[PDB]
C-alpha cells in the first residue's frame, strides 16, 4: 500500500 | 480538460 496526492482545481493512503 | 498532478514513491494535461 501507498499514499497517493492528487491535483486534479482540487487537492487527498491505500 | 485540465492539469492533474500525482504523487504515489513517483510524481506527472487530460
Amino acid at each position: 500500500a501507498s499514499v497517493q496526492i492528487v491535483y486534479k482545481a482540487e487537492f487527498x493512503y491505500k
